[PDB]
């Protein structure tokens, strides 16, 4: 049947485009998630908008492998990265932007300790996390 | 059935690739149209060939939103853009390259006024149009 | 039926992404093969890994048209390119990395003449081939 070989060509072409983007370092693929940056360092609200404009979301690692991918991008551009999570009303508790409680974490030892005054989360270039105010300039990393 | 979740993965991956290209400013998507440039400034015939070689066509805006997208690219590269239209045998009348009469227009006030000696159309960096000879160096913008 | 117009949109979007990558010189498409480089010059083993990490393979031309595409990339970056082939146990005989005997060739006159001491193959910037040791720094070109 012509349908499946049409699917074959389509799948092949998608893999070619993703292959080119990967080879050139334009993105990193981890499982079903693709991470990318525009190289800009801006505040949390600005990153959120940049990602959504491109049809994605501000990146958030939910597994060690995802964490290491974002860390490698932070390291490449030598700047910390704002992540897609924010502090609950209760200090020390963080949620994803959809409202769910954060599960996987990788806090730098002692963090989070902003006492409710640091509602955002940055990833240091070693991949560990720190709660931080949301107005700093951080590398914009999106997930798709 | 395995067919639709296969379609789901395919759709997701296409959105990832488009998301990366968009985030990095490699293209602009407006409805079903994608605009992109190679950053080169060359004449009308040269642009036509560059676009067709890449499987697209020299850009032409048919809506205000498309017009503003091309204008933003003109503004980014600080150069006017040749558009995909050319003057009819009768001065003042323009057609798309497929032969159809141009519908949406955004002429700079007083334009077109080349009296038949300016068969091409350039978009100024403010998005308005001017009829112009076809031999100038203009930013190559393609639509796909 | 909704399936085929869904396929239409998918095909269109793939062509847009490939069009953007092509227009910007990020890849070259020849038939069903896509060639791309990361611009790096490294040894044979390093190229192999870079290509496989991106989901492709070190490039190998099997037709004159494929050969000319890789040559154009060699010429663009002004460096010779390691190809996806290696010498058999018997000097002068080369195979693709899957083990099959090489068919199409484009040896520089007199080549291969490494007497079994040059197990890799480089493409000179004019597109002709030379057997060479595998430890030189050559442009990494992948096929997808
Ligand atoms: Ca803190
Ligand atoms: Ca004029
Ligand atoms: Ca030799």
């Amino acid at each position: 049947e012509e349908l499946q070989t049409e699917l074959y060509e389509i799948k092949h072409q998608i893999l070619q485009t993703m292959g080119v983007l990967s080879l050139q370092g334009s993105m990193l693929s981890v499982g079903d998630k693709v991470f990318s940056t525009n190289g800009q360092s801006v505040n949390f609200d600005t990153i959120k908008e940049m990602c959504t404009r491109a049809g994605g979301n501000i990146a958030v690692p939910r597994t060690p492998e995802e964490n290491e991918a974002i860390a490698s991008i932070a390291k490449k551009y030598n700047n910390a990265v704002y992540l897609g999570m924010i502090e609950d009303q209760t200090p020390g508790d963080f949620h994803y932007l959809d409202g769910a409680s954060v599960s996987y974490t990788n806090w730098y030892p002692g963090e989070p300790r902003g006492q409710g005054k640091e509602k955002c989360v940055e990833m240091y270039t070693d991949g560990t996390w720190n709660d931080r105010g949301c107005l700093q300039y951080r590398l914009a990393v999106c997930e798709f």
